[PDB]
């Protein structure tokens, strides 16, 4: 539906396996936005990939996931339109700032952040889950490395992919796999390779914690990728001995025992994404 020609190429924000993303201006009903396009060395199978991504983000509507601006015409080579989320990717912006030492002492713009906005970030990120889950969508790799920031500390969920070199360490890569973010992943994904809106919930559990934790550590940092795949044996074993994430310096306890419940062993024990929410919007205010 809209016009190549119309669009003013700025700079390159990204590049993913079947396509790269560039900041665009335009004239017409400046506006900045965000394209993605084939890469230059574009296959037949990496245009094949590309049509699937415009049909899986069409389905997407709301404030808090990445929306399908437009697409453009036939004719015209393919691109798909978003908006443009001007703080990038929301890991290397926490970890750009520190958490605030006292309330409400700074000028806008400071490198710090408050902890009720990052009950606020958080809970955008528990809002745009809970609507894929509406959709029955399946996320499969929630991380704060694939959520963007907009103005006002505005987020919506991404989906980059595994490629970006920056998050190679967040990936377990074996020759003809899949390849696994298995730090963020719950047990049964980890064991027996299936993905349900409950493991998005575990997904979310660590992505909670990165957000507390102001982005400053790797989930398990201090674990191997093989240890962290034999805790997941540990989960199925049942015998008391896995072990957990520890609780962020800015998390309070009772923020921490929610997100512990998303850890729950057993699927169904997992906090739904409409619990999740309402906690961080209100309860997690509580004193
Ligand atoms: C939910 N699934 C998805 O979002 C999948 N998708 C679809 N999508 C997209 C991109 C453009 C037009 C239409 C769709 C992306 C958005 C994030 N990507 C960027 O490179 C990026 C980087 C810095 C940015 N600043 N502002 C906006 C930015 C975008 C990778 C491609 C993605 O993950």
């Amino acid at each position: 539906d809209f016009p190549r020609s119309r669009l003013r190429f700025k700079e390159k924000l990204g590049e993913g396996q079947f396509g790269e993303v560039h900041l665009c201006e335009v004239d017409s009903p400046p506006l900045l936005v965000a394209v993605k396009i084939l890469r230059p060395d574009a296959t037949k199978n990496a245009r094949n990939d590309f049509l699937k991504e415009v049909k899986i983000m069409s389905r997407l509507k709301d404030p808090n996931i990445i929306r399908l601006l437009g697409v453009c015409v036939q004719d015209d080579p393919l691109c798909m339109i978003t908006d443009y989320m001007e703080n990038g990717d929301l890991n290397q912006f926490l970890s750009a700032h520190q958490l605030e030492d006292k309330a409400a002492e700074g000028a806008p713009g400071d490198p710090t952040i408050s902890y009720p906005m990052l009950l606020h970030v958080a809970a955008q990120i528990a809002s745009g889950m809970r609507y894929l889950a509406t959709l029955n969508f399946v996320h499969r790799d929630l991380a704060t490395r694939n959520c963007l920031v907009g103005e006002n500390f505005t987020i919506k969920i991404a989906d980059f992919g595994m490629s970006r070199n920056l998050y190679a360490g967040d990936y377990y890569r074996v020759q003809g796999r899949a390849v696994l973010p298995i730090r963020w992943m719950a047990w049964e994904c980890i064991l027996m390779g299936k993905f349900t809106t409950a493991s998005d919930v575990w997904a979310f559990g660590v992505t909670l914690w990165e957000v507390l934790m102001l982005c400053r550590a790797q989930p398990f940092g201090q674990l191997t990728d093989e240890q962290v795949i034999e805790n997941a044996g540990e989960f199925f074993r049942d015998q008391g001995r896995q072990v957990y994430l520890s609780r962020p310096p800015a998390c309070p306890q009772g923020l921490y025992e929610l997100m512990l419940r998303c850890w729950s062993r057993e699927s169904e024990q997992r906090p739904p994404f409409s619990q999740l929410h309402r906690f961080l919007a209100e309860d997690a205010l509580n004193t």
